Protein backbone atom coordinates (compact mmCIF):
# COMPACT_ATOMS: atom_id res chain seq x y z
CA UNK A 1 0.00 0.00 0.00
CA UNK A 2 2.50 2.64 -1.68
CA UNK A 3 2.53 6.28 -2.75
CA UNK A 4 2.95 7.16 -6.76
CA UNK A 5 6.28 9.11 -5.21
CA UNK A 6 7.32 6.06 -2.71
CA UNK A 7 7.03 3.40 -5.79
CA UNK A 8 9.43 5.87 -8.06
CA UNK A 9 11.70 6.36 -4.85
CA UNK A 10 12.01 2.77 -4.46
CA UNK A 11 12.41 2.29 -8.27
CA UNK A 12 15.35 4.50 -8.62
CA UNK A 13 16.68 3.33 -5.40
CA UNK A 14 16.58 -0.25 -6.40
CA UNK A 15 18.26 0.51 -10.07
CA UNK A 16 21.00 3.18 -8.15
CA UNK A 17 24.68 1.98 -7.46
CA UNK A 18 27.48 4.03 -6.25
CA UNK A 19 30.84 2.67 -8.40
CA UNK A 20 33.58 4.78 -6.57
CA UNK A 21 34.63 7.90 -5.18
CA UNK A 22 38.00 10.02 -4.90
CA UNK A 23 39.19 12.87 -2.92
CA UNK A 24 41.94 14.68 -3.96
CA UNK A 25 44.01 18.39 -2.32
CA UNK A 26 42.19 20.60 -4.96
CA UNK A 27 45.71 22.63 -4.56
CA UNK A 28 47.94 20.11 -5.82
CA UNK A 29 45.29 17.06 -7.17
CA UNK A 30 46.91 14.30 -5.51
CA UNK A 31 44.17 12.02 -4.44
CA UNK A 32 44.33 11.10 -0.78
CA UNK A 33 41.54 8.88 -0.55
CA UNK A 34 39.43 6.17 -3.11
CA UNK A 35 36.21 4.50 -1.65
CA UNK A 36 35.44 1.02 -3.18
CA UNK A 37 32.75 0.11 -1.01
CA UNK A 38 29.09 1.67 -2.23
CA UNK A 39 28.63 4.35 0.96
CA UNK A 40 24.61 5.29 -1.01
CA UNK A 41 22.73 2.45 0.93
CA UNK A 42 20.21 3.37 3.51
CA UNK A 43 20.09 1.37 7.00
CA UNK A 44 23.44 0.48 7.47
CA UNK A 45 25.93 2.22 9.60
CA UNK A 46 29.21 2.76 7.40
CA UNK A 47 32.28 4.36 8.53
CA UNK A 48 35.41 5.46 6.60
CA UNK A 49 39.19 6.30 7.55
CA UNK A 50 40.38 9.14 5.41
CA UNK A 51 44.15 10.78 6.28
CA UNK A 52 44.55 13.33 8.87
CA UNK A 53 46.35 14.93 6.46
CA UNK A 54 42.78 16.36 4.50
CA UNK A 55 41.78 18.51 7.37
CA UNK A 56 44.75 20.58 6.27
CA UNK A 57 43.56 21.48 2.70
CA UNK A 58 42.05 24.75 2.40
CA UNK A 59 39.68 22.81 -0.43
CA UNK A 60 39.08 19.22 -2.09
CA UNK A 61 37.79 18.09 -5.12
CA UNK A 62 35.41 14.67 -4.37
CA UNK A 63 34.52 12.65 -7.68
CA UNK A 64 31.18 10.22 -7.70
CA UNK A 65 30.97 7.33 -10.10
CA UNK A 66 27.65 6.14 -9.88
CA UNK A 67 24.89 3.90 -12.24
CA UNK A 68 21.27 4.39 -12.95
CA UNK A 69 19.06 2.13 -14.60
CA UNK A 70 16.03 4.21 -13.89
CA UNK A 71 15.79 8.13 -15.79
CA UNK A 72 16.41 10.76 -13.00
CA UNK A 73 14.80 14.65 -14.17
CA UNK A 74 17.55 17.05 -11.63
CA UNK A 75 19.93 14.34 -9.35
CA UNK A 76 21.41 16.47 -6.41
CA UNK A 77 21.89 15.82 -2.88
CA UNK A 78 22.11 17.26 0.94
CA UNK A 79 24.81 16.81 3.43
CA UNK A 80 24.64 17.50 6.85
CA UNK A 81 27.91 17.25 9.25
CA UNK A 82 27.54 16.44 12.82
CA UNK A 83 29.85 16.52 15.17
CA UNK A 84 28.30 14.63 18.95
CA UNK A 85 24.87 15.09 17.96
CA UNK A 86 25.29 18.67 16.67
CA UNK A 87 25.09 19.61 13.32
CA UNK A 88 27.96 22.21 12.12
CA UNK A 89 28.40 22.19 8.54
CA UNK A 90 25.11 22.03 5.59
CA UNK A 91 25.96 21.32 1.95
CA UNK A 92 23.79 21.16 -1.45
CA UNK A 93 25.34 19.78 -4.47
CA UNK A 94 23.64 19.17 -8.18
CA UNK A 95 24.29 17.01 -10.64
CA UNK A 96 20.96 17.27 -12.88
CA UNK A 97 19.39 15.13 -15.44
CA UNK A 98 20.45 11.22 -15.34
CA UNK A 99 20.10 9.21 -18.65
CA UNK A 100 18.16 5.92 -18.03
CA UNK A 101 20.77 2.75 -17.91
CA UNK A 102 23.66 5.07 -17.86
CA UNK A 103 27.16 5.18 -15.88
CA UNK A 104 27.94 8.73 -15.12
CA UNK A 105 30.98 10.58 -13.35
CA UNK A 106 30.85 13.71 -10.73
CA UNK A 107 33.16 15.81 -9.56
CA UNK A 108 32.34 18.77 -6.88
CA UNK A 109 34.56 21.04 -5.33
CA UNK A 110 34.17 21.94 -1.87
CA UNK A 111 35.89 25.26 -0.28
CA UNK A 112 39.29 23.80 11.98
CA UNK A 113 39.21 21.34 15.16
CA UNK A 114 42.35 18.61 16.06
CA UNK A 115 42.17 15.37 14.34
CA UNK A 116 42.38 13.70 17.44
CA UNK A 117 38.95 15.32 18.91
CA UNK A 118 37.04 14.59 15.46
CA UNK A 119 38.30 11.12 14.40
CA UNK A 120 35.07 9.00 14.99
CA UNK A 121 32.90 11.72 16.35
CA UNK A 122 31.88 12.91 13.12
CA UNK A 123 28.40 11.94 10.52
CA UNK A 124 27.84 12.87 7.41
CA UNK A 125 23.96 12.60 6.69
CA UNK A 126 23.28 12.22 3.01
CA UNK A 127 20.00 12.89 1.34
CA UNK A 128 19.26 11.74 -1.96
CA UNK A 129 16.56 13.45 -4.43
CA UNK A 130 15.27 13.80 -7.84
CA UNK A 131 13.84 16.83 -8.12
CA UNK A 132 12.45 17.41 -4.72
CA UNK A 133 11.62 13.72 -4.10
CA UNK A 134 14.11 11.72 -1.47
CA UNK A 135 14.78 8.71 -2.20
CA UNK A 136 17.40 7.39 0.37
CA UNK A 137 19.01 8.65 3.39
CA UNK A 138 22.60 7.73 4.23
CA UNK A 139 24.64 8.10 7.64
CA UNK A 140 29.11 7.85 7.28
CA UNK A 141 30.84 8.05 10.48
CA UNK A 142 34.20 9.50 9.77
CA UNK A 143 37.98 8.35 11.09
CA UNK A 144 40.98 10.27 10.39
CA UNK A 145 44.12 8.60 10.84
C1 LIG B 1 27.55 9.54 -0.33
C2 LIG B 1 28.34 10.35 -1.13
C3 LIG B 1 29.34 11.13 -0.56
C4 LIG B 1 29.55 11.11 0.82
C5 LIG B 1 30.55 11.92 1.36
N1 LIG B 1 31.01 11.39 2.66
C6 LIG B 1 32.30 11.14 2.90
C7 LIG B 1 32.75 9.82 2.89
C8 LIG B 1 34.09 9.54 3.13
C9 LIG B 1 34.97 10.59 3.37
C10 LIG B 1 34.50 11.90 3.38
N2 LIG B 1 33.14 12.15 3.13
C11 LIG B 1 28.75 10.30 1.62
C12 LIG B 1 27.75 9.52 1.05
Amino acid sequence: AMSAKDERAREILRGFKLNWMNLRDAETGKILWQGTEDLSVPGVEHEARVPKKILKCKAVSRELNFSSTEQMEKFRLEQKVYFKGQCLEEWFFEFGFVIPNSTNTWQSLIEMMPASVLTGNVIIETKFFDDDLLVSTSRVRLFYV
